[PDB]
């Protein structure tokens, strides 16, 4: 597989607002999306058909994030908090207070013991997930934040902001581990690990993804082609099949990269709006992407490889 082919299966509608986030479930069953309409959607992830919808925040929601069995979400709002939800019946089983501005993103560790978020009051906390209460807050940065991450055990969790910096944090102690700095310092929209770990994706305003190996410091692959100059964009990494990079667009395209050779394989064609983020399904070959304001559609690309 030197190149794939995806192409479209479903278009999902339904929200009356912009969506944020789109997320896959880690048992490959459910796809789940975000919104400013203050509503989380759940869809089938192989017939892309409606299941159901979650309601409670009193504000937009900017990002959710599944738990490893499936049966979890934690969610971020305008609303400064973070709402914890059990799937099956609907219900919100903890509200996380603590941040005093908006909440932007959040994630899951791989036990589902502890959820880490980023926010516009420039910080980072650390929640317990069965009592709902703060474990820790990072003073990460001196601009809003983008993006947090969990590695593959667990033990460090990665941050981005518009001051420009990528930090790698310990999550037993909280302690700043690194700081990576580049030859100038653009805002960083976008942040992740790599699935072995070894390195972290970046993106920044200046229409770039990187691929960096954080532990010497240094950058090994530069994706470009795309246009990213005011929003926070979603990153993936496909793995199912080919090795590619998946992302969004300014240009209401989905980029397809190949991860050694640099180059686009693939653009995807249908939005009508800003690709604002993008998820690759857990064992088949199944993309995700939804779009801003003018809109509102979620859609399901699938490829023989
Ligand atoms: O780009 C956005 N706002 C502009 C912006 C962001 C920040 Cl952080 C700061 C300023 Cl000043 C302006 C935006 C809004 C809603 C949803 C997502 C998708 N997403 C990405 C990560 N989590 C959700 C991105």
């Amino acid at each position: 597989p030197v190149k794939p082919n995806y192409a479209l299966k479903f278009t999902l509608a339904g929200h009356t607002k912009a969506v944020s986030s789109v997320k896959f479930s880690p048992n490959g069953e459910w796809l789940a999306s975000s919104s400013a309409d203050k509503l989380i959607k759940i869809w089938g992830a192989y017939d892309g058909k409606f299941e159901k919808t979650i309601s409670g925040h009193k504000l937009g929601i900017s990002d959710v994030a599944w738990s490893s069995d499936s049966n979890l979400l934690v969610s971020a709002s305008d609303d400064k908090t973070l709402k914890i939800w059990d799937v099956s019946s609907g219900k919100c089983l903890k509200t996380l207070k603590g941040h005093s501005n908006y909440v932007f993103c959040c994630n899951f560790n791989p036990q589902s013991n502890l959820i880490v978020s980023g926010s516009f009051d420039e910080s980072v906390r650390i929640w317990d997930v069965k009592t709902g209460k703060c474990l820790k807050t990072l003073p990460a940065h001196s601009d809003p934040v983008s993006a947090v991450h969990f590695n593959r055990d667990g033990s460090l969790i990665v941050s981005s902001s518009y001051d420009g910096l990528c930090r790698i944090w310990d999550t037993a102690s909280g302690q700043c581990l690194k700081t990576l700095i580049d030859d100038d310092n653009p805002p960083v929209s976008f942040v992740k690990f790599s699935p072995n770990g070894k390195y972290i994706l970046a993106a920044t305003l200046d229409n770039t993804l990187k691929l960096w190996d954080y532990s010497k410091g240094k950058c090994l692959k530069t994706y470009t082609g795309h246009k990213n100059e005011k929003y926070c964009i979603f990153a993936n990494f496909s793995v199912t099949g080919g090795k590619w990079i998946v992302s969004g667009s300014e240009d209401n395209l989905v980029y397809i990269w190949n991860l050694q050779t640099k180059e686009i394989v693939q653009k995807l064609q249908g939005h009508t709006d800003v690709v604002i983020s993008t998820a690759c399904h857990p064992t088949e070959n199944i993309i995700a992407s939804a779009a801003l304001e003018n809109d509102k559609t979620i859609k399901l690309w699938k490829s023989d490889c």
